């Protein structure tokens, strides 16, 4: 068919029940991730051709940059407690990534700050039980679906995107095959 198991996605052979519809995982050390984000906007042209009432959750990962990845990962969560992801993204990725700027948690607070965050309100969030469960979710998510590369994209507990069998020589084509194979399926 135009659209193979095994080509633009692989199917999972232990499907995750109950799992959010379009999931996305992250690091603000990964490379491909900051292009995914930064150049070829993924998330928002997925977003853009996604059907009606479906929702989309993207989450970071430990299983990069050791300490500093796990303050990442916690400090996602502070992003999504607040409803500030759109606010940090780029200035985590630049900081991890471009400048280097971010060596610790307290730089990653920084970004916050910088951003708007009031820092009572960062320091609460970051200490607070909500957010604990939040990582918690971050971890088991990655978990169930025994994630060992990002950046990864799953629909349904079931199909994990296959970006590898895509052809690179024009971004936007490029971005727009990764989205309609999304939509495909989506619908499936």
């Amino acid at each position: 068919a135009q659209y193979e198991d095994g080509k633009q996605y692989t199917t999972l052979e232990k499907p995750v029940a109950g799992a959010p519809q379009v999931l996305e995982f992250f690091s603000f050390f990964c490379p491909h991730c900051y292009q995914f984000e930064e150049v070829l906007h993924i998330s928002d042209n997925v977003k853009k051709k996604l059907p009606e009432g479906v929702k989309m959750t993207k989450y970071h990962v430990n299983f990069m940059g050791g300490d500093l990845g796990k303050d990442l990962t916690q400090a996602w969560a502070v992003a999504m407690a607040l409803g500030v992801e759109d606010k940090v993204t780029v200035p985590l990725f630049e900081g991890v990534q471009k400048t280097q700027t971010i060596r610790s948690a307290s730089d990653i607070r920084d970004v916050f700050i910088n951003a708007g965050i009031k820092g009572e309100e960062y320091d609460a969030a970051w200490n607070s039980f909500v957010v604990k469960s939040l990582v918690a979710q971050q971890e088991k998510a990655a978990a169930d679906v025994q994630l060992r590369g990002v950046p990864a994209m799953f629909v349904n507990g079931k199909y994990q995107l296959n970006p590898q069998g895509m052809d690179t020589s024009n971004m936007d084509v490029f971005v727009q095959q990764y989205a309609d194979t999304v939509k495909y399926l989506s619908e499936k």
